[PDB]
């Protein structure tokens, strides 16, 4: 099955998922010169005070903190979106070395890692049937760079050692994650896709421009969690990222001057 290596990584992803080299793939390196403000764009609307986080789950790839979906509790609307679009998870990909990590690069400068807040429209009734839509996600996406500590992150780094290991989950109620925000909703967008197979393309990005610090202890210990299942050999979960895809026939817009 596919993974981050040498032998099952982004590389080969393609014999499994043809659309790995479609039209509409992520991540794409942003070229600030390039993007073009778009002044009919609107602010984002991020509306998390109602957020319910449930659990957290290292799916073999990441780990995921899942939050209630069944009602609009949290909430992204505006900016580039028509309607509304529902929290069900956010993850990160991120690098063996403070020097890369993300997904995303702006002047093809990575960054140590990258968060995706992954929301679906509520137009399409679920997330199985929005992922079948071009507009059926919005993915906020949040740069880390190494510096001083997050606080609002030091829950997640806090649970890791609980779910070291692939299929393993915890606990985690009441996670509020307006605490992973950087202090500016300045954003790029553009259409891209899911970064791991299925690779679908069915979102709207959304990237913001400021990155939050984080420590270089907080992603040490992203960089403790495990590929592997509990009795396999040790497979660090590092480098879970893919490169940056041909951008094709995309505009990135700029929501700011
Ligand atoms: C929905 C989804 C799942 C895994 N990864 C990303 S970027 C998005
Ligand atoms: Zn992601």
């Amino acid at each position: 099955h596919w993974g981050y290596g040498k032998h099952n990584g982004p590389e080969h992803w393609h014999k499994d998922f043809p659309i790995a080299k479609g039209e509409r793939q992520s991540p794409v390196d942003i070229d600030t010169h390039t993007a073009k403000y778009d002044p009919s764009l609107k602010p984002l609307s991020v509306s998390y005070d109602q957020a319910t986080s449930l659990r957290i789950l290292n799916n073999g790839h990441a780990f995921n903190v899942e939050f209630d979906d069944s009602q609009d509790k949290a909430v992204l609307k505006g900016g580039p979106l028509d309607g509304t679009y529902r929290l069900i998870q956010f993850h990160f990909h991120w690098g063996s070395l403070d020097g890369q990590g993300s997904e995303h690069t702006v002047d093809k400068k990575k960054y140590a890692a990258e968060l995706h807040l992954v929301h679906w429209n509520t137009k399409y009734g679920d997330f199985g049937k929005a992922v079948q839509q071009p507009d059926g996600l919005a993915v906020l996406g949040i740069f880390l760079k190494v510096g001083s500590a997050k606080p609002g992150l030091q829950k997640v780094v806090d649970v890791l050692d609980s779910i070291k290991t692939k299929g393993k989950s915890a606990d985690f109620t009441n996670f509020d994650p307006r605490g992973l925000l950087p202090e500016s909703l300045d954003y790029w967008t553009y259409p891209g896709s899911l970064t791991t197979p299925p690779l679908l393309e069915c979102v709207t990005w959304i990237v913001l421009k400021e990155p939050i610090s984080v420590s270089s202890e907080q992603v040490l210990k992203f960089r403790k969690l495990n590929f592997n299942g509990e009795g396999e050999p040790e497979e660090l979960m590092v480098d879970n990222w893919r490169p940056a895809q041909p951008l094709k026939n995309r505009q990135i817009k700029a929501s700011f001057k």
